[PDB]
């Protein structure tokens, strides 16, 4: 019932709705003549929402917010890109222009900017050592260290128990590891550990790309990350 990418065409974009007050959207992408599809997240709070990620990209990113506001109907009032990558940030001038405070890690700013990606506004503090975690609206934010890239955070609700992993998880049929070009091979064994240390209770576990599932994704990145460290 999680939508596949035959079910999304480029240009559409699906809510799922994970617990009271979470969803995940998902989009599309097709790049270098593949298909790609890509997660983020929405969470309530109080009447308003908390928007992870853009769907990748400007146009997709306004057909987030169209399918939003048709099936949900409350505004998105804040939003955190989880990394310096375009399926992460790519729409965050639409986000901008609609009124939606963007919001990013120092780092994951810098990153962009040196990348001529698009940049969040705001800066988010308390979140430049692994391990540090804080407190936005109805999630937890953690910087687990450097994985999938130098910048990547991990979100936590906990009124649902739901772990979003972005980029730094894989779902299960992804057996290879993805683009490294930004990665820390050598530490994302490591940040994957601080996840599972300090989110033990969760209970639906959701990748940067693919199907959800538990916290087995965690060991199953960790699977292939060494794999591809040993290639
Ligand atoms: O494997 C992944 O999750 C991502 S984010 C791959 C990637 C990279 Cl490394 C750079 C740029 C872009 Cl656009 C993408 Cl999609
Ligand atoms: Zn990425
Ligand atoms: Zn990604
Ligand atoms: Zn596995």
């Amino acid at each position: 019932e999680y939508p596949t990418v035959s079910e999304i065409p480029v240009g559409e974009v699906r809510l799922y709705q994970i617990a009271d007050g979470v969803w995940s959207h998902i989009a599309t992408q097709s790049f270098d003549g593949a298909v790609y599809p890509s997660n983020g997240l929405i969470v309530r709070d109080g009447d308003e929402l908390l928007l992870i990620d853009t769907a990748w990209g400007a146009k997709n990113t306004a057909a987030l917010l169209a399918e939003i506001e048709k099936q949900i109907g409350l505004p998105v009032t804040r939003a955190v890109s989880t990394h310096f990558h375009d399926d992460r940030v790519g729409g965050v001038d639409v986000l901008r222009a609609a009124g939606v405070a963007t919001y990013a890690s120092p780092s994951t700013r810098r990153l962009a900017e040196v990348e001529g990606n698009e940049i969040p506004t705001h800066s988010l503090e308390g979140l430049s050592s692994s391990g540090d975690a804080v407190r936005f609206g109805p999630v937890e934010l953690f910087y687990p260290g450097a994985a999938h890239s130098t910048d990547n955070l991990v979100v936590y609700v906990p009124s649902a128990s739901v772990l979003y992993g972005g980029c730094a998880i894989y779902e299960l049929s992804r057996t290879s590891a993805g683009n490294v070009a930004d990665a820390d091979l050598a530490e994302w064994p490591t940040s994957i550990e601080r996840i599972q240390q300090h989110y033990p209770e969760a209970q639906f576990v959701i990748p940067g790309h693919g199907l959800p599932g538990g916290l087995d994704l965690l060991k199953h990145t960790t699977n292939v990350v060494k794999a591809h460290t040993n290639r």
